């Protein structure tokens, strides 16, 4: 854990959202496969509400892209300052923000809604109402206090949990922890790698669990969850690039019953 103060989110990024795995050009790419998971998800409807909750944001935005037009009140979190921080960067458009436009427009094209990415991008900006400090080792990860309002209607989660978690008991307690956060009937989407134990992020080398799909479908239940998709994306040879091990990556639509 202690790790994580090394960390740093443009090498981050630079490793995980720029050419090659970057380049969403190539449909059968994993930016693509994310995308369209999350996509087709809120597309079904069944996932709607008010207030929304991501947990370990880190530098990233694409994990909302279709999320954010269907929750009014969208709250977003990391451990790290320097993470809130670049997120800021680009929630108000300041100098050196991380392009996301290329995400924005996949997210567009893929909706088929011809919504143009600009507005995308603005309808994110608008309903983002505050980034918070969070600790998923918490069994109250946000606080005592915390300004975000509880409890939420869903969570969206990516490769944070298998990311924070040395080994399965300490994955299975983090899920726990937020699940707290979430309303009962409410819903989770859960992104994470499969079969990574470790990956790079500048100075920083993480340790990681390398989990399983079957051990996350049995963590999910654990939790309480009922699982309505669970999905497995391969990470090709091309896109295997020395930053990391990852084998896979694992796509989960989780409903609290
Ligand atoms: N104890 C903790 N609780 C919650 N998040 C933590 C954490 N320790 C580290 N993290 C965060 O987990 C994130 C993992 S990187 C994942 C970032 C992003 N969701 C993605 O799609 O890429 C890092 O930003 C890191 O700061
Ligand atoms: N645990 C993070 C890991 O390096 C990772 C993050 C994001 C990806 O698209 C693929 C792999």
């Amino acid at each position: 854990a202690s790790a994580y103060q090394r960390f740093e989110p443009r090498a981050y990024l630079r490793n995980n959202y720029a050419p090659p795995r970057g380049d969403l050009c190539n449909p059968n790419g994993v930016g693509p496969w994310k995308l369209r998971c999350l996509a087709q998800t809120f597309a079904t409807g069944e996932v709607s509400g008010r207030t929304l909750i991501d947990i370990g944001s880190g530098p990233t935005v694409y994990q909302l892209l279709s999320a954010c037009s269907h929750f009014e009140d969208i709250t977003m979190t990391d451990f790290l300052e320097v993470n809130r921080q670049e997120l800021g960067r680009w929630l108000q458009e300041e100098p050196g923000a991380f392009n996301w436009s290329m995400y924005s427009q996949h997210a567009c094209l893929i909706e088929g809604k011809g919504e143009c990415w600009q507005d995308k991008e603005r309808q994110l900006r608008a309903r983002v109402k505050r980034v918070l400090p969070i600790d998923v080792h918490q069994p109250q990860p946000l606080g005592a206090g915390s300004p975000a309002p509880l409890p939420a209607d869903a969570l969206v989660s990516a490769f944070c949990l298998d990311a924070v978690s040395p080994d399965l008991a300490s994955f299975q307690r983090a899920l726990d922890h937020i699940t707290t956060l979430l309303r009962p009937g409410g819903h989770l989407l859960l992104i994470g790698a499969l079969e990574e134990s470790w990956y790079l992020a500048g100075e920083a080398r993480l340790t990681v669990v390398p989990v399983s799909e079957e051990e996350v479908r049995e963590a999910l239940v654990r939790s309480g969850y009922k699982v309505r998709d669970l999905r497995t994306y391969i990470m090709p040879a091309h896109l295997q690039t020395g930053v990391d091990d990852v084998k896979g990556v694992f796509f989960a639509w989780a409903q609290k019953v």
